[PDB]
DNA sequence: TCGTGTAAGCAGTCCGCG
DNA sequence: GCGGACTGCTTGC
């Protein structure tokens, strides 16, 4: 086999490598790598190495990292560039791996661990690490085992062994109920005192030394508390064995409010699960407790337990072990679901990287557009320092609030990629600027051609037309690859609609799944086969197309990310290839090129409808278009139509046989225009939508700018067995709005949109009548919490508190006294609730930690004194009043001349 | 919230508005 | 009470 990295490090002037062999060995080796950097030389200085901007390199060897770190800061002091890859461990791994690199991740250690801590008096800081590690249950992905260190002897107690016979039963039979697919698979190890637990922790780990270490909250919690545990222990050089090269840094991570610190172990590369799944999830959730992410993913009920964390260890030694099995467990799950590691070893591998860098898109393209630009023997420019400017973006239409029946909607595939291709906007293509005519003098194709020689964007910047530049090239080979997971994913929706509809007629038998790739649409037979599938194996073929169609989301969604960080990274300070002029051609082509297809599909619908000076576009932002179908829909005439599928059919023949050849030959004249490249602009119909036929449901409504709803039947050419409703901005898409509320706001939408005003009035009664019987938790607001301390004046709310803030500080009075009772931690979410007038909390709101119930200590009084006047109108009512009179719909009935009989 | 960008919505505070 | 200036938060692209 072909060799692969697995970690990297510079440590003073040696790279450590941790790597697989031809063999398929684990393998470390310290390297004294000779840098190379480089620069500008005379023109009759004959050279292979050249900058981007063709001009001649001279490459300077060094004798070793430190000589050309130190020549770097000379370069400076005289005043000249000094060129090449200052990152010397990306030179490395540019060197050593000169090929696409083909890993096998099952020789890849992946470790997910979780550790448990006793303590009496508050949150165990993990800086100070002052009471015992008590449990740890460490998976290892080669052994496949779960490895568990339980500690029976504390100062905090003295517990008997954990039983596994226990654990397996049935919470029902008293038992912990751990998976039965994992019973077998738990190595379990007792100890009679904490000393002999680590030293044998070390001793396994030295062993069976990660190279990606995962986990919830490990980099934040786990891994500092361990380390410093065992550094109080033992002392310093103990807590270094955590690292294969024996070298730690305490690294300080700053924000715009204070810091704090964790442990960079070298030769680890750590991936917090927390972390990895904040930025390739695309949730935003009220909490990020594993609980809480566990079972809005897996849909598994909460870990209950009796007493205080702090208690039950002694309580019931037997739960607090098995809880912490579940929890690595957990972890495993979600990435069995999410594939957020085989992500990041796929970026990671790409880009030739550290693996935790994927965390770092500015990072993650300095690499590739260095390994790119390296194998044509270019020499990348230093990195400057540049001030922070504002830059435009961009464009949103205004909509006029209202009812909108029939929409047909179209976007961009790819917007800003697609234009950096279309434009060939790179740091080296850059060719010169033209004067500048106003926005609207392109859009309506007025302003003078820009160039007859180079590719423009209407900012004034002008662009080589002979060869593609490095950042077009670079994005189009992931853009490919997102191409083709995106393929896949809409296959495996496709099919799981084909199974859904088979859902409606399951046979009576006993059968089996069908063994089949759900990333490519079912051929003929599959689809004979399951029209005679019982509903048992209907459901698991469910459950497999929707787990396949997740692996799809999330390889496309975060190549699109990647490929869409690139256009930001160009309005970055710190990315090697940051430029203003670059950034803004991008996002003004953008608002041209929205604006020109507005014009352009305005002219075709008039022309067809023949009017004159009417509006078709109700609505764009950024690269997409709302076009009304009324009128198409009412040229046809609502009569002849069979059913509601069958006008479905007529929007999207008439979308992909009409709308698209009109859009593309708009389209094709702007690239004309422009002198551009390619022609690359893409607009694809991505929604049909307006009410079921017959019915009396509105289909749409708008209430401003990113703030709509719509009845969707085909989504990007997936048919729906059910109509789904996208709604984009309004509170039911908020992790604000409370839970309930969120639900409740969402059927009011799904009335007005299909059923229409009464459906919509008799619903509302019905919640306002209900509501109060709403769990507390289901009805509280959230918010994060940010600057605590800034409005805290002696335990009260300082000028200008934030409400939530407000209602922590009401939570903190509450509780002072008590180390026992849960802290609110700066930064993290909190739930907030209103209350009446004269509670005893002294105050109009308290706030607590999301994710968990309130402490006992003031619970019963919370729930008395809720306001739920107030949560009623701020979170329900007035949202309601918002969506209904755009729609110029009322949600409660008016009076007429019937009542009198 | 360490980690690519901008546009823009709504909640709430403060205070003007005769 | 509603708006504007402002902070804070969050979402859509
Ligand atoms: N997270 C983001 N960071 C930077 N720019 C973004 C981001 N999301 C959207 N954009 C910009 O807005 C443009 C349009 O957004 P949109 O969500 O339609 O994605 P897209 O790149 O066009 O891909 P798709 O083919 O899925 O529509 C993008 O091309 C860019
Ligand atoms: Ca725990
Ligand atoms: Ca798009
Ligand atoms: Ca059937
Ligand atoms: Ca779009
Ligand atoms: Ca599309």
């Amino acid at each position: 086999m072909k060799e692969f990295y697995l970690t990297v490090e510079q440590i003073g002037d040696s790279i450590f490598e941790r790597y697989i062999d031809s063999n398929g060995r684990e393998r470390t080796r310290e390297v004294e790598y000779k840098p190379s950097l480089f620069a500008h030389c005379p023109e009759s200085q004959a050279t292979k190495y050249f900058d981007i901007y063709g001009k001649p390199c001279t490459r300077k060897l060094f004798a070793n990292m430190r000589d050309a770190s130190q020549w770097i800061k000379r370069m400076e002091d005289i005043g000249l560039e000094a060129l090449g890859m200052d990152d010397f461990k990306l030179a490395y791994l540019s060197d050593t791996y000169n090929y696409e690199i083909k890993y096998d991740h099952t020789k890849i250690r992946v470790a997910n661990f979780d550790i448990e801590v006793t303590s009496p008096d508050g949150f165990p800081e993990p800086s100070q690490a002052k009471h015992p590690i008590d449990a740890i249950t460490h998976y290892d992905s080669i052994d496949d085992r779960f490895y568990v260190f339980d500690l029976l002897n504390s100062p905090y107690g003295n517990v008997e062994e954990w039983s596994i016979e226990i654990a397996a039963k049935l919470q029902e039979q008293g038992g912990d109920e751990v998976p039965s697919e994992i019973i077998d698979k738990i190595i379990y190890m007792p100890f009679d005192n904490e000393k002999e637990l680590l030293m044998e922790y070390l001793n396994f780990w030295q062993q069976k030394t990660p190279v990606i270490l995962t986990g919830w909250n490990v980099e934040s919690f786990a891994i500092p508390y361990v380390y410093n545990r065992i550094k109080n222990i033992f002392g310093e050089s103990t807590a270094k064995r955590l690292s294969p090269h024996r070298k730690t840094r305490v690294k300080v991570i700053e924000n715009m409010y204070g810091s704090r610190e964790i442990i960079t172990l070298f030769g680890i590369s750590v991936l917090d699960y927390i972390d990895l799944y904040k930025k390739f999830s695309f949730t935003n959730q009220p909490s990020y407790s594993l609980d809480y992410i566990s079972e809005f993913e897996l849909n598994v009920g909460k870990l209950k337990y009796d007493g205080p964390i702090s208690k039950l260890r002694e309580s019931n030694h037997q739960r607090y072990i098995s809880y912490n099995i579940i929890a690595v467990y957990r972890v495993l799950q979600i990435d069995a679901k999410r594939q957020f590691i085989n992500l990041s070893l796929d970026m990671g591998y790409y880009a030739k990287i550290q693996i935790q860098s994927v965390f770092s898109p500015i990072k993650t393209w300095d690499a590739i557009i260095f390994n790119s630009l390296k194998e044509q023997n270019k020499v990348i420019p230093q990195g400057r320092s540049h001030p922070v400017q504002p830059y435009p973006g961009a464009f949103v239409k205004e909509p006029i609030p209202n009812r909108y029946k029939y929409v047909m909607s179209f976007d961009l595939t790819s917007a800003y990629p697609s234009i950096i291709r279309q434009v060939n906007i790179s740091p080296e293509t850059i060719a010169g600027t033209f004067k500048v005519a106003p926005l609207h003098d392109y859009i309506n194709a007025v302003a003078e051609r820009p160039s007859d020689v180079y590719s423009c964007s209407p900012n004034g910047m002008m662009y080589y037309k002979d060869r593609d530049g490095v950042v077009p090239t670079e994005i189009t080979k992931v853009f490919n690859q997102r191409k083709e997971h995106k393929g896949y994913m809409l296959a495996a929706q496709r099919n799981g609609e084909i199974i859904k509809e088979a859902l409606h007629n399951p046979n009576l038998s006993v059968d089996e799944p069908l063994d089949v790739d759900y990333r490519f649409d079912f051929s003929d037979e599959i689809k004979e086969k399951i029209k005679k599938l019982s509903a048992k194996s209907l459901n698991e073929m469910l459950f497999r197309a929707q787990r396949t169609e997740v692996a799809g989301m999330t390889a496309q969604i975060n190549r699109k990310a990647l490929i869409n960080g690139l256009a930001g990274a160009l309005g970055n300070v710190w990315f090697r290839y940051y430029d203003l002029r670059n950034a803004t051609a991008i996002t003004t082509f953008g608002q041209m090129a929205l604006q020109w297809i507005e014009r352009k599909v305005n002219e075709y619908l008039n022309e067809v409808c023949g009017t004159e000076g009417e509006a078709f576009v109700l609505y764009g932002d950024t690269d997409s278009i709302y076009v009304s179908a009324d009128k198409i829909i009412d040229k046809v005439g609502e009569s002849k139509f069979r059913d509601t599928n069958h006008w479905v059919d007529f929007l999207d023949k008439f979308a992909r046989e009409r709308m698209e050849p009109a859009i593309d030959r708009g389209f094709r004249e702007m690239c004309e225009y422009m002198n551009n490249k390619q022609h690359l602009m893409f607009m694809d119909r991505e929604a049909i939508a307006g009410p079921p036929l017959g019915s009396k449901g509105i289909g749409g409504f708008w209430t401003g700018k990113k703030r709509y709803a719509l009845n969707v039947w085909d989504m990007e050419g997936t048919r729906y067995a059910e109509p789904k409703l996208k709604i984009m901005g309004l509170e039911t898409q908020k992790s604000s709005t409370p839970k309930a509320v969120q639900k409740a706001l969402k059927e009011c939408i799904r009335r007005m949109l299909q059923e229409g005003e009464e459906s919509l009035q008799e619903y509302f009664k019905e919640f306002e009548k209900e509501f109060r019987q709403l769990n507390y938790i289901s009805i509280a607001s959230v918010s994060s919490a940010n600057n605590i301390a800034k409005y805290d004046v002696g335990g009260f709310p300082g000028p200008k508190c934030p409400f939530h803030i407000r209602g922590i500080l009401t939570y903190n009075r509450a509780i002072k006294g008590n180390i026992d009772a849960p802290q609110v931690v700066e930064g993290e979410k909190v739930y907030v609730l209103p209350l009446r007038e004269g509670n005893p909390f002294g105050d109009k709101c308290i706030a607590w930690p999301s994710g968990t119930e309130i402490t006992d200590l003031i619970k019963d009084d919370v729930l008395h004194w809720m306001d739920y006047t107030v949560l009623l109108e701020k979170t329900f009512i007035k949202p309601l009043e918002g969506f209904t009179s755009a729609a110029k719909l009322d949600y409660e009935k008016k009076a007429s001349l019937f009542d009198m009989f």
